[PDB]
C-alpha cells in the first residue's frame, strides 16, 4: 500500500518510488507477453525519476521538489525534459491502473460479456491515455486489448494463487485504491498548479 | 561493419556482441516513438548474451560454445533458456533487418506506392518473424507499419545526414549486407545443426 498523504500534501520521493516499483511486475497478471513492452515502459520512466533522485536526495526530497527544481535548472527546455517528464509520463498509466481497477470494482462491465474486462480497460485507456496518442497508438491499444485477459482469470492473478473468493479480492483492492487515487490526483494536481502538463500526441 | 567469417566459420562473441550493439539505435532512422519498444526488445536480446558472455569470455568466447555449453548446463529446460533463448531471437530480429535492407537495394517495390518502405517490411516479417507471432502480434505489426517512414526520408536517415545520393546510400549497405548476411547465416545453421530453433509463437 502507499503511505496516505501527510497534511501538506507532500510526497516524498523515496517511499514514492519504493511502492510504486511494485506495480509493473503485476502487468504480467496480464497473462502474456504482449505486455512485457508496456511494463518496461513504466518501468524506464520509474527509473529515471530514481537516476535524477539519487543525484541528490535532499534537494529531490519530495515529487514538488523535483519539479520546482527542474524547472530552475533547465528554463526553456522544461517541462519536457528530465524526472518531470517521466513522471509526466508515469502519472498517466499509474492513472490508467487506477481507473481500471475502479472500473472493476464498481461493477462496471458489458453485461453481455462478463467475463471480459475490456470495457474497463478502454475506459481507463479513454480517461488516462488516449488524448495523448496518434492513430497508430490507439490502434496498437485495440489490437493488444485482445491479449486482455477473463475478469475471473485476472482476479485469480492479482491474489498470488491465494485462495479467496471474487468478492475478497475486490475488497482488497478496494482499500489499495484510497490512498493509491488520492496519490495519484496529489500528482495531478501539482502538474496543474505548475503549468507542467503537456499535451503533445505520441 | 561485421569480420569476416573465418575458415573455420566460428564466431567469436565478444566481437559479435560489440557489432550488433550499434544496430538497435538505427531504429530511431524510422523515425517515431512508436519503435523505441522494438529497439529495447532487441538490445535485451544483446543485454542477455552478454551477461551470460561476461560470467566466463573464455568458455563463451564462440556462439557455438554458448550452445554447447548451456546444453549441458541446462539439460531438458534448454534450448528454452539463458543466452541460447536471446540469441533465437536476436538472429529473428537480425534477419528481419537483412531482408528489409536486401529487398530495398534489390529495387523491391510497390510501383505504384513507389515512396513507401511497407512491401519491403512486410516481406522481412513474413521471411523472419511471422510464422512465431500469434494473430495478436501481427496485428499490432500490421499497425505498426503505419508508422514506417517514407524510403526517401528512411536513406536520408541512414547517411547520418551526410550528403550522398540515394545510389550512394545503397551501395554503402549492400556492401555491410555482405558479411551481414553471412554471419546470419551461420548462426541459423548452428541452430539447425545444434537442435536448437524452437517454433514456438508469441
Ligand atoms: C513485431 C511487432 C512490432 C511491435 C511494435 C510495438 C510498438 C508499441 C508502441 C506502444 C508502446 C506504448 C508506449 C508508448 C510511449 O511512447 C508513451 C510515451 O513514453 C514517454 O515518451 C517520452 C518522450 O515523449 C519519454 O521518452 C518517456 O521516457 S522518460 O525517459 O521520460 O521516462 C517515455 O516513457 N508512454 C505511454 O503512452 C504511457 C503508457 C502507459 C500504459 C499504461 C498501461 C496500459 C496497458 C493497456 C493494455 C490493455
Ligand atoms: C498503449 C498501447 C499498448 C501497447 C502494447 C504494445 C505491445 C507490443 C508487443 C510486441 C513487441 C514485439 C516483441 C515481441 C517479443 O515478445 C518476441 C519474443 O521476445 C523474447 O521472448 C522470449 C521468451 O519467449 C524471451 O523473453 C526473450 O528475452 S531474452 O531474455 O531471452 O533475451 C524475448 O526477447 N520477440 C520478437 O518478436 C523479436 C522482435 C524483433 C523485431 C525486429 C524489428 C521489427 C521492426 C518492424 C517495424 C515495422
Amino acid at each position: 500500500l502507499l503511505k496516505p498523504l501527510p497534511a501538506d500534501k507532500q510526497i516524498e520521493t523515496g517511499p514514492f518510488l519504493e511502492a510504486v516499483s511494485h506495480l509493473p511486475p503485476f502487468f504480467d497478471c496480464l497473462g502474456s507477453p504482449v505486455f512485457t513492452p508496456i511494463k518496461d515502459v513504466i518501468s524506464g520512466n520509474i527509473t529515471k525519476i530514481k537516476a535524477v533522485y539519487d543525484t541528490n536526495p535532499a534537494k529531490f526530497r519530495t515529487l514538488q521538489n523535483i519539479l520546482e527544481v527542474e524547472k530552475e535548472m533547465y528554463g526553456a527546455e522544461w517541462p519536457k525534459v528530465g524526472a518531470t517528464l517521466a513522471l509526466m509520463w508515469l502519472k498517466r498509466g499509474l492513472r490508467f491502473i487506477q481507473v481500471f481497477l475502479q472500473s472493476i470494482c464498481d461493477g462496471e462491465r458489458d453485461e453481455n460479456h462478463p467475463n471480459l474486462i475490456r470495457v474497463n480497460a478502454t475506459k481507463a485507456y479513454e480517461m488516462a491515455l488516449k488524448k495523448y496518442h496518434g492513430w497508430i497508438v490507439q490502434k496498437i491499444f485495440q489490437a493488444a486489448l485482445y491479449a486482455a485477459p477473463y475478469k475471473s482469470d485476472f482476479l485469480k492473478a492479482l491474489s498470488k494463487g491465494q485462495n479467496v473468493t471474487e468478492e475478497e479480492c475486490l475488497e482488497k483492492i478496494r482499500l489499495f485504491l484510497v490512498n493509491y487515487t488520492a496519490t495519484i490526483d496529489v500528482i495531478y494536481e501539482m502538474y496543474t498548479q505548475m503549468n507542467a502538463e503537456l499535451n503533445y500526441k505520441v
